[PDB]
């Protein structure tokens, strides 16, 4: 129920003016 989609693979969020 509370889990998260997605696909095999980790990795973090990619901005530029955010933090």
């Amino acid at each position: 129920g509370s889990g998260v989609r997605g696909d095999f693979g980790s990795l973090a969020p990619r901005v530029a003016r955010q933090l």
